[PDB]
RNA sequence: GGACAUACAUAAAGACCAGGC
């Protein structure tokens, strides 16, 4: 429900304008429980149809109808930023969330190539990025932009695979790599039900010549499993003794929002002021 | 991965009988 938006058009208040796709349904924008932002400032869009489309990122259609209309809205030129929290429930199936998963990766990757300005930036949510197909869609947002990183933020909570790539500088001349990206998710559509699947979209040659990124995926890799390995067992523990505390969470609470500058407030539902008091 | 039924209301009706001015 956009809570990452309601962070920035409340940070930036109306020197802002927020375009939105998301499905259709209980995990719609809930614009109306923007509480410390102004809605107006956000334009939700679903795709082919516009309003009254089903918003589906992987549906070619749905991207299509929003890149024209996200050019348009920004003199042609595209956003200064693309945010991307994508993700769908695998319970009973938390082991296999890269692979379910991996089309909806490559659609929001696609959709940064399709609607980030040159020098903008990208920041998209991904899980474990064990296989090739992750680590090749990463490799052409590496060769894509001028510096590439994988992120956990702290709010990432610890023992699960959630982490961010996180994108600066949109270099010029990346449309062969999106029309490439735009080929291959008609490719998984069509596979969709079927026995077969594409499983490289750069080959494992390729990647593995670069040994600089290969060095630092391996190592990536390797340092988020040993972190969420001690984070898995530290919650198993703390099932086995509840007496088992962290005693600083209000402390590292305090300093983390003195830090980021978020003030110290609960969420209260606006005040209705009268028109002529406010 | 909350109420004063402040509903004063039991008044059968109907009948005959007795008395009052």
């Amino acid at each position: 429900p956009g809570g990452f938006s309601e962070y920035v058009l409340w940070r930036k208040k109306w020197h802002a304008k927020g375009f939105g796709m998301t499905l259709k349904g209980p995990n719609d924008f809930k614009l109306e429980d923007f509480y410390s932002a102004s809605s107006e400032l956000f334009e939700p869009y679903y795709g082919e149809g516009g309003i009254d489309g089903d918003g589906d990122i992987t549906r070619p259609e749905n991207i299509s109808a929003f890149r024209n209309f996200v050019l348009d809205n920004t003199d042609r030129k595209g956003v200064h930023f693309l945010m991307a929290d994508g993700g769908f429930s695998v319970e009973g199936q938390e082991n296999l969330q890269e692979i379910l998963s991996k089309q909806l990766l490559l659609c929001q990757f696609l959709m940064a190539l399709s609607i980030v300005r040159t020098g903008g930036h990208f920041i998209c949510k991904t899980f474990d990025l064990f296989t090739p197909f992750s680590v090749g869609l990463v490799y052409l947002l590496y060769c894509c932009f001028e510096r590439v990183c994988l992120f956990k933020p702290i709010t990432s909570r610890p023992a699960n695979s959630e982490r961010y790539v996180v994108c600066k500088g949109l270099k010029v001349g990346i449309d062969d790599v999106r029309d490439y990206l735009f080929a291959v998710n008609i490719k998984l559509n069509q596979l969709r039900n079927t026995d077969s699947d594409v499983n490289l979209v750069v080959p494992l040659e390729v990647i593995k010549g670069d040994h600089e990124f290969t060095d630092y995926m391996i190592r990536s890799n390797e340092s988020h499993c040993s972190l969420q390995i001690k984070a898995l067992a530290k919650i198993h523990a703390f099932v086995q003794d509840t007496t088992l505390s962290e005693p600083r969470q209000a402390e590292i609470r305090k300093e983390c929002l003195r830090l980021w500058g978020i003030p110290d407030q609960a969420r209260v539902a606006p005040s209705s002021s009268d028109p002529k008091s406010k």
